[PDB]
């Protein structure tokens, strides 16, 4: 157990989180939402921890989005409620989903397929509880396209065809395309295509008589630079912004000072004959995100001089012509990982710190 | 709990292991070693489970190699002994290492740096126990090159400079370069460069008077097609062969029938407007190994027709012009992952089966 310990005292490789940075990230996104006049429903998948959920949620333990039934149950058991399973409701695990809707005052599910609604129907919840259903709009991975006449009919059906077993809480979209383009202006344009498509859809819905109280979008990039139009929605659901990473920095969503996550690693040997540092962080600790080369999986914090040139399971190789006196064996470098969500998924524990001292240990759930 | 359950009954995504295939893989490598006249010291990092260790080890719980101190302790607590930490002994965790050498009759460590030997010296074990040290030869990631005069002096020092605190058990090499070349003949040539360099080194050692009882090499590819020269060594230490994977199949180390591992996934929706299957297996369940594109992370077992065209954290997209009637929502496809070690590291549980029925659950250790 490590409360109090100095950072460069931990066993490496080690996922570290700056709690100052994390808190500041959480509170910032909360304020952006207050300013817009919308609810924040953070997504917990970047961290999958109760503590994380607490920060994002501002201390309330209400209003989150999860990516799996394992997260759903984990947070449910930790006392969270108003939990949205942001994922095409899994018709093969409805007993579990129904279990959760029965325990919780508000467990939400998403669908984008009529047969999904059918499945829900033949598994009524009872107890005067209704499937709280959101319609996923693909404005292009999953969901119905808002211009497809079929989207309209499905929304219709969810909302009205069986008002005592199923209800339409709102429409749900994730502008995850912001992940394939560079700089604020493109990010914002995707934010705009997405906001207006959703607003058009809700407009059509009102015109046709389909009640639809809520309207949800957001990714870390588009909620890092919200556009005025977003205030006409009811809620934003980013998640990763609580940690950020190199990718987000390269995207422009955030300045380096915003990135709360590192993976600490040790120089465990020099190789002059190849001009390389050897570090005790391989891909088991980092993931191969940012290669598709290895140079892009992470940067060395405060050392633009060095880059990653190789990763094995438990080893990494670093290059400069080098300077092995500057990096004695036993020294700790702090790696900035490319994709927070991915690195985090490799760690059974996060060392959370303030002022260089470990202040807490968060343990993520995992699995399905 | 799932003992007995039919495969297509599990919650997906799910790592599955054919125990018939696994056993057969273990016993085969055991026989190759018997035939060669050498000891098998399997590496456990592809699976990191006690059950796995049991198979590889033939039921004995003795003679393994681990990639971390977490594995070392996990196996030590499960009753394994004669455990080699195949990794530049971590001078920053010597209290732990010393802890393990004291509990175990044989805990082995590797080094390739004089200062490492120095570190070992100022942390004597006591109790008439000696650091059991192997010399890592880089015949090109870590270790001393056998032609570097310095290799000779270091071996010398390990063996003789302090015979009551430190001993040289043998020389250790991993021909992990077989991972960058294609087909039996290149694999075998690397096997040969490596075997002879080691044999030359041991020859030099004998000539100079440096006792060196053991001599260890091996990777899954080179021990899948052992070369006669290998019989002059004392031990082989592959690991992955117990599961195999697409990579190994693409390399030629094994036929598809040899690959014990799958990740089961469900078709959770169709998208005609894009000719794509949606599956509940993203990278959280698979890893991004085999991209550096996504088509190469895995193949669909019995369906050369389909390929992976996208992975998100919890989603995968499949393509053919398609045929959505052949793949009803709820059907299970069995993905063949590229790199067993990497996929396995994403699963807190392996569903182990015979004749389509879950016969066991293995739980891997993880962390550092
Ligand atoms: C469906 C869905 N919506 C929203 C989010 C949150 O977006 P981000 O991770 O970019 O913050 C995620 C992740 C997601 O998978
Ligand atoms: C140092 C070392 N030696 C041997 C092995 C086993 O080789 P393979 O995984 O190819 O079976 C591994 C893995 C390893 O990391």
């Amino acid at each position: 157990m490590w409360l109090g310990a100095l950072l460069d005292t931990l066993p490496t490789p080690a996922l570290t989180i700056d709690r100052t940075t994390a808190r500041r990230n959480a509170e910032r996104m909360r304020e952006r939402c207050r300013a817009l006049g919308v609810r924040l429903r953070p997504h917990v998948k970047t961290h999958k921890t109760l503590e994380g959920g607490l920060l994002a949620t501002g201390g309330t333990r209400r209003g989150i989005a999860v990516s799996t039934l394992a997260e759903a149950r984990f947070f449910a058991d930790g006392g969270f409620d108003d939990i949205l399973l942001a994922y095409p409701v899994p018709t093969a695990r409805l007993e579990e989903c129904a279990g959760l809707a029965r325990r919780l005052d508000a467990f939400h599910v998403l669908l984008d397929r009529p047969e999904a609604l059918a499945s829900l129907r033949q598994r009524p919840l009872g107890h005067g509880k209704r499937w709280l259903v959101w319609l996923k709009l693909d404005c292009g991975r999953a969901g119905v396209r808002p211009t497809d006449p079929a989207a309209l009919e499905l929304a219709q059906a969810i909302a009205n065809d069986a008002p005592e077993e199923v209800t339409l809480v709102g429409v749900y979209a994730h502008c995850g395309n912001t992940y394939g383009c560079s700089g604020a202006d493109t990010i914002q344009a995707i934010a705009r295509t997405t906001t207006n498509a959703v607003l058009s859809f809700v407009a059509a819905l009102r015109q046709a008589g389909v009640p639809c109280p809520q309207a949800s979008i957001g990714s870390t990039p588009s909620c890092s630079h919200p556009i005025p139009e977003m205030s006409q929605l009811t809620e934003l659901h980013p998640g990763n912004y609580i940690f950020y990473d190199l990718q987000q920095t390269q995207l422009g969503s955030c300045q380096p000072q915003d990135v709360a996550i590192r993976v600490l690693t040790r120089v465990i040997g020099h190789y002059a004959h190849r001009g390389q540092l050897l570090v005790d962080c391989g891909w088991a600790a980092l993931s191969l995100h940012g290669a598709g080369g290895p140079q892009g999986c992470a940067a060395i914090d405060g050392h633009p001089e060095l880059r990653l040139v190789g990763l094995t399971q438990e080893h990494g190789l670093l290059e400069h012509q080098m300077d092995f006196g500057r990096f004695p064996v036993g020294s700790v470098l702090a790696l900035i990982p490319y994709h927070a969500c991915a690195t985090a998924a490799m760690h059974p524990v996060y060392y959370v710190h303030e002022e260089g001292k470990v202040v807490a240990l968060w343990h993520p759930v995992r699995g399905w």
